[PDB]
């Protein structure tokens, strides 16, 4: 795999997002990672509805928290609508999705990164965004603004991103925290330290989905 990988220059990466006070990020995670893989098979760039996951993964607790393999199960069993189709509401509210006419676009299913593997994340990222986990709740986290964040920060994951690119030092995050955030919505975390969890414990649960 090569030394740098960055979705956004091949545009398979949709513009950052504000999840808001809703405790939605587990479904803006999943969203990345729909977004990536739907260009990589198809070609085109389309927003999917992170709505749509919050009000309709079952498994899943809404604003109170929830699992991307849930929501990336739930798009390979049912399918996905457009934002547009089901735009942000910051609030978890009934499933519409059958109000709301076919799906956009549908998944084959949902695979697992091997845990605590920093080569296998990476080789993961090569292929397309995936799903990670890291422990946001640390200010140092919080106050982020720029350059290759190595903390302070522990590894009580509490907060699920998506990590669409690397380089020698570095994985690269897209957060759901808006453009004023970090590196216009993004973070470049430390690789390489050789601590099997990942700084923050980014290597504690990644998921990516399958398409064929």
């Amino acid at each position: 795999i090569p030394e740098y990988v960055d979705w956004r220059q091949k545009g398979a990466v949709t513009p950052v997002k504000n999840q808001g006070s809703c405790g939605s990020c587990w479904a803006f995670s999943a969203v990345v990672t729909i977004e990536g893989i739907i260009k990589i098979r198809t070609g085109n760039l389309n927003e999917y509805s992170e709505q749509e996951l919050l009000d309709c993964d079952r498994r899943s607790y809404g604003c109170n928290g929830g699992y991307p393999w849930s929501a990336l199960q739930l798009v390979a069993q049912y399918g996905i609508h457009y934002r547009n189709t089901y735009p942000y509401e910051g609030v978890q509210r009934y499933c519409r999705s059958r109000e709301k006419g076919p799906y956009a676009a549908k998944t084959d299913g949902v695979r697992q990164v091997q845990p605590y593997n920093e080569g296998a994340l990476l080789y993961s990222i090569a292929n397309q965004p995936v799903s990670v986990v890291l422990e946001a709740a640390g200010k140092d986290f919080q106050l982020y603004r720029g350059g290759i964040f190595v903390g302070p920060c522990g590894n009580k994951v509490d907060h699920a991103v998506a990590a669409v690119g690397y380089g020698p030092n570095y994985i690269l995050i897209k957060n759901s925290w808006g453009t004023g955030w970090g590196e216009n919505g993004y973070i470049r975390i430390k690789r390489g330290t050789g601590n099997s969890y990942g700084v923050c414990g980014l290597y504690t649960s990644s998921f990516y989905p399958v398409k064929n």
